[PDB]
Formats: C-alpha cells, structure tokens, sequence
C-alpha cells in the first residue's frame, strides 16, 4: 500500500507498518541524518529478528549506501563459512528512493555495556578475546583491498550482551564488527579526514595518505579503552592531540613532519605547545608514557602493552599488521575454544 516521505526525505513509518509485505517493524534501535534503523520480523524467514537500515531519499545518502552495499556483498562473498566476525547482511532493496539493508539482530555495543557498568574496564581475559576477534576480522577485511576507517566501541556489538553480577561481566565475549558505511576499497576515492576523533591516527591528521594501517591504530586505541575504561586521547583539537601522542608515545618521526601540509602546528621541527598555560597543566598531569597505564606488572599485561604500542606506531609504514598481530605472544594466553 502507498507510503509517504516527510519534508526532509525520511520514510514516514512507526511500529506496526510493513515493507515489501515481508518485514514488520516492532522496534526503534537507532536514528540520524542517514535515516532510521528499526527492529523487524522477517515474516518470510519464520518471523526471525533483523535490524533494518532505512536511508533518506537524498542523492548523497543514497549513493553513499550503494557503496555500503557493495562492501557487504564482497564480505558475504568472501566469508562463506561465516567465520570472519563482520556483520552478515541478509537482504537489501531500493524502497521508493529509500535504500534498506537488513542484518542479523545483535546485542549491545561494547561502548553501551561499558557505560552501563559505570566505565569500569573489561577483565584482561575479555580484552584478550575481543582484541583477537578484532584482529581476526579486519585482517580478513585487509586481505580484500578494504579499510573500515571508523572502528570504535559503538561499532562493536556483543552477539549476546547478557551479563553476570560481581560490577558486571558479559557471559559471552563474541562480538561483530558493524557499520561499513565508511569503508573504502584500495582503488577508490579516499575521503581525507576519516575515523572519529579519539580513534583517528596521525597520518590522517597530517593529511599524509591513509590505508589499512588506519584501522590498526583505531584498534590500539579501542583496546586501551577496553583495558582502562576511558579513552587514550581525550581531546577535540588537532594540535593538542599530536602533543598528547608525543607525550604518551614519543617523538613524531621527522620525515612525517618534513612531509605534512599542516606546517601551522610546527616551529623549527617541534610542535607548538605552551607547557605553562591552562591546557598545559592538564596534559602535563594527565598524558603519560603508555607503560605508566599498566594496572598490574605480570606478563599477560606487559604482552598486552607491547601489542598496543606496536598498533600505535606513528609511521603507518612501521605499524604492526593484523596478520602479525595474530601471531603475537599476547594471543598464546587464548583457550582452545576462544581460538
Ligand atoms: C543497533 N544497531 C545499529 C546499527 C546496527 C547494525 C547492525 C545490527 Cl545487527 C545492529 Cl543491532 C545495529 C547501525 C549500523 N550500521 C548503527 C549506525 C551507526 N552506529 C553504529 C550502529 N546504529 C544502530 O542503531
Ligand atoms: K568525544
């Protein structure tokens, strides 16, 4: 039956409407300037649960999602045994201008969970299993001329976020990667600024080109966050961010300085920073060498920090690959099953 759009290009629909005389809406799950994501029953797969992404009837959002779908196709094509932890897309159609993409319902994101637990960090066993899934999934993606570009706790969902009480622990540490809306093939237009602030690597800030090494940094940042419960780089300005990195991580390689069109942030090869000034006192207090954030001395932890540091190399050409990461002695600590 006839549908309708609003003054802004959103499909008009609430809980109880159908699309394709197949999908029944029964929940709201997310919204934005892309459109809606609604829970549905696939009344042509015995009423099984789906997340349906419904995109605004607008040129740029609709073309953005043409590519989102190409990526999901490539993935489904490559991960037949269903083993590479990237979200399965079950369906996709152009509904009266609106692109819709259905996926398997999943549970809470690793951000929602963390904040529902008062920002106390995941045990290290959990950190290890999730780091492993993440390394496993994006390696798959990277041997397929793809880069995700927007990895963060919000974009990683528990299959099943049922928790126990202790302070909360997730019964099941299985996660999916999600939101391939930003993912770029090696051969296609690289958007310049990419990733959300906290998870953004230096070669992007310095506008020096990016590729797969972009996602590895994102992961290094995310693991720090799983391990401490709080972000590595708590800033919203490019100059402070580069200074925090240097204070947490070490001196930027001078070749990356020689090369960046972002000269404004540098004088005679040094970053411009007022140590003795409001923002100074704060970063001096708070931004410390990576090894300082270790919460215990034991091996598992040292093994973790070596991976994080390798994931957080300034020179993207130097940074660890995820194929390398998979062999790291941090991942000798894994059970048979967790393997
Ligand atoms: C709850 N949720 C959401 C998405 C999902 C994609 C797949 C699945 Cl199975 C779920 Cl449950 C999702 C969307 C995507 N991609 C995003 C869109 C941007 N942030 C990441 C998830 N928002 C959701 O509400
Ligand atoms: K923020």
């Amino acid at each position: 039956r006839s549908v309708e759009d609003d003054k802004e290009g959103h499909l008009v629909c609430r809980i109880g409407d159908w699309l394709q005389e197949r999908y029944e809406i029964v929940g709201n799950l997310g919204e934005g300037t892309f459109g809606k994501v609604v829970e549905c029953l696939d009344h042509a797969r015995g009423k099984s649960q789906v997340a349906l992404k419904i995109i605004r009837n607008v040129g740029k959002y609709r073309e953005a999602a043409r590519l989102e779908i190409n990526v999901l196709k490539k993935i489904k094509e490559k991960d037949k045994e269903n083993k590479f932890l990237c979200v399965l897309m079950s369906d996709w159609f152009n509904f009266h201008g609106h692109m819709c993409i259905a996926f398997e319902l999943l549970g809470k994101n690793t951000f929602e969970f963390l904040k529902e637990n008062n920002f106390q960090p995941y045990p290290l066993p959990h950190v290890r299993h999730m780091a492993y899934q993440l390394c496993h999934a994006l390696r798959f993606l990277h041997e397929n001329q793809l880069t995700h570009t927007d990895l963060k706790p919000e974009n990683i969902l528990f299959v099943n976020s049922e928790f126990e009480t202790l302070e909360k622990s997730v019964k099941n540490t299985s996660i999916r990667v999600v939101d391939f809306g930003s993912a770029t093939f090696d051969h296609e237009h690289h958007t310049t600024i990419v990733a959300t602030r906290h998870y953004r690597p230096p070669e992007v800030i310095l506008e020096l080109g990016w590729a797969q090494p972009c996602d590895v940094w994102s992961i290094g940042c995310i693991l720090f966050e799983y391990y401490r419960g709080f972000t590595l780089f708590q800033t919203h300005e490019n100059r402070e961010h580069l200074v925090m990195m240097e204070k947490i991580l070490g001196p930027i390689p001078s070749h990356m300085i020689h090369r960046t069109r972002k000269q404004k942030y540098f004088y005679k090869g040094g970053l411009v920073w007022d140590e003795n000034s409001s923002d100074g006192r704060y970063v001096k207090e708070n931004c410390k060498p990576l090894k300082s954030y270790m919460l215990q001395d034991s091996l598992e932890h040292v093994q973790l920090f070596d991976l994080m540091r390798r994931m957080l190399e300034f020179d993207p050409a130097q940074r660890i690959t995820l194929a390398e990461a998979l062999l790291h002695p941090f991942f000798a600590g894994l059970t048979p099953e967790e393997r």
